[PDB]
RNA sequence: UUUUU
RNA sequence: UUUUU
RNA sequence: UUUUU
RNA sequence: UUUUU
RNA sequence: UUUUU
C-alpha cells in the first residue's frame, strides 16, 4: 500500500571483510560527516597550526590579546605577497599611516609542513577580506597582478594560498589551476 | 568480477594488511572499524599513492586526531 | 517586513582557531584597510627608504632644502636610464643649459634591498611626469626605446621601476610584463 | 564508538634489550627533550665554555661586571674576523671613537676544543647583531666579503662561527656549506 | 651601460 | 623577492 | 603532497 | 599490473 | 670532530 523507502547504504552491498567479518562500522560511517578541509593534506593539521601559532607568538614575545591583530596583518600581507618557503626579511603591517615591520623568520621556520598549508587556514577569511576591499575600490591582490589575471571578478580567489574546495565556482577553480600552472612553469 | 581481478588486492593480502595495520596501532578488534571508516574517507579525499607520508586525519566530532601513515602504506 | 541586510563577513564562517579560540580579530580586520603598495615586498619599506634618503643626503653633503631638487633630477634620470644595481659613474641633472653630475655610488650602495625597490616609491610621480612631458612633445623614456615600445601611449608606463598596482590599465600591465620578460631574456 | 588514539611510541616496537631486559627507559625518553645545540659536539660544552670564560677573565684581570662588555666586543670582532686557531696579535674594541686593544693569546689558548666551538655559543646573538646593524646601513661581515657573498640578505649568516641548526633557512644552510667548502679549499 | 671598425 | 642600465 | 614570493 | 597524493 | 683569520 504505502510507497517503500530505500536506505542510503543498501543492505546488500559488497563490503571490505577480514576473516569473514565486516571491516567498516556502518553505524558510525553514516553519522561520520567531516568537513572536506578538516581531512585534507593540502591543509596543515590543527596540531601543526597550533604549534606554528604558539611558536610565532613566542618568537615575537607578544601576548595572547595582541597576537590576533598581528595575524590579521600577516594574512593581508600573505594575500598581497606569496607564501613561498623562500620569503625572507620582514613583513609589514600598517598602524594607520605608520609602517611596522615584523621578522619573517619565525613565520616560515615554524610553519610545518609548509607556510602555504598553514595559511590555507586563512583562505576563507582572505576571500571575505578581498571581497570587502573590492567593494570600496579596485583591489586585486599583487599575486593576481603578477599572474596577469584579467577577469577582475576573480580577485577574491587570486592569492597564493587559496584552498580550493567543493563549494568554489568552476570559473575560480579553472582560473586557479591555470594560475598555479603558470607560476610553477619556469 | 572483482574477486578474480588483479587490479584488486587478494583476500589474503587484504587480511594481512588489515592485521598489520591493526597491530601497528595497538588498536583492538572493536575499535578498528571506526579507524577504517576514517581512513576510507581520508583516502577518498586524498590520493592512495605509495608516496603519501606523514599522518592521516580523523575527526572525533570537532577534534582532529592523527594516525601515522607508515603502517598503512608499508603493509599494503 | 523590512528587507534584511547581510554582513560583509558572515557570522558563520570557518575561521583559524588555536586552542579553540579564534585567531583573527574581526573588529580590527574589518577596519584594516592598508594600501596595496604599503604592504608590498616589491617596494622598499618606509624605514628602508628613509635610511637610503638619509644616506644619500649625507653622502652629497646637501642640506634638507636642496635635497628635493636632487631627488627630482634623480627620478627623471632613472626614468630615462634603468635602475639596475650595476649602474655606475655619475647621473646628470640640468641646471638650465648647464649639466651637473652627481656620483651614483651613494644611490646604489645605500639603496636596500634594491635601487628598483627604492625608486618604486617614485612610480606615481614618474607616471605624472611622463604624462606632463608628453603633453608638450613626444617624450618616450629611453627604456621604452630600448624595449622597442611601439604604442607610444604607453610611454607613461615605460620605465624600469614602474610599480604595477591594481589601478593600472590592463594594456599597461600586459605591456610591462612583456617588456620585463624581454629585458630579462638574454 | 569513540575514535581511538595512538601512542607516540607504539607499544609493540623492537627495542634494545640486554639479558632479556629493555635497555631504554621509555618514561624518561618521552620526556627527554634536549635542545639540539646543547648536545652537539660542534659546540663547546658548558663546562668548557665556563673554563674558557674564567680563564680569559683572569688573564685580563677584569672584574665580573666589566667582562660582558669585553665579550660584546670580542663577539663583534669575531663576526668581522675569523675564529681560526691561528689568529694572533690583538683584537680591537671601540670605546666610542677610541680604539682599545686586547691580547688574543688568552682567548685562543684557553678556548677548548677550539675557538670556533667556543664562539658557537654566540651564534644567535651574532645573527641578531648583524640583523640590527643591517637595519641601519649595509653591514656585511668581512668574512662574507672574503667569501664573495653576493646575496646580501645572507649577511646575517656570513660569519665564520655560525652554528647551523634545524631552524635555519635552507638558503642559509646551502650558502654556509658553499662558503665553508670554498674557505677550506686551498 | 659596454660589446656594431 | 632578485635578475630590465 | 611539495614546487606559485 | 604499477605509475593518479 | 678539526681544517673558514
Amino acid at each position: 500500500h504505502t510507497v517503500p523507502r530505500i536506505k542510503a547504504i543498501t543492505s546488500k552491498m559488497r563490503m571490505p571483510k577480514s576473516k569473514g567479518a565486516t571491516v567498516l562500522n556502518l553505524e558510525h560511517l553514516l553519522e561520520y560527516a567531516p568537513q572536506q578541509i578538516d581531512i585534507s593534506n593540502t591543509r596543515a593539521t590543527q596540531s601543526q597550526f597550533d604549534t606554528w601559532y604558539e611558536a610565532v607568538q613566542l618568537a615575537y614575545d607578544i601576548g595572547e590579546t595582541e597576537m590576533p591583530t598581528v595575524m590579521n596583518g600577516l594574512m593581508v600581507w600573505c594575500i598581497e605577497n606569496g607564501t613561498s618557503p623562500n620569503i625572507n626579511g620582514v613583513w609589514v603591517m600598517m598602524d594607520g599611516d605608520e609602517q611596522v615591520e615584523y621578522p619573517l623568520k619565525p613565520i616560515v621556520e615554524n610553519a610545518k609542513p609548509t607556510l602555504r598549508q598553514i595559511m590555507a587556514h586563512f583562505s576563507d577569511v582572505a576571500e571575505a577580506y578581498i571581497e570587502m576591499r573590492n567593494k570600496k575600490e579596485p583591489y586585486m591582490p599583487r599575486y593576481g597582478l603578477v599572474r596577469n589575471l584579467r577577469d577582475g571578478s576573480l580577485a577574491r580567489y587570486a592569492f597564493d594560498f587559496y584552498e580550493v574546495t567543493s563549494r568554489t565556482p568552476v570559473r575560480a577553480r579553472e582560473a586557479h589551476i591555470q594560475m598555479k600552472a603558470a607560476a610553477l612553469k619556469s
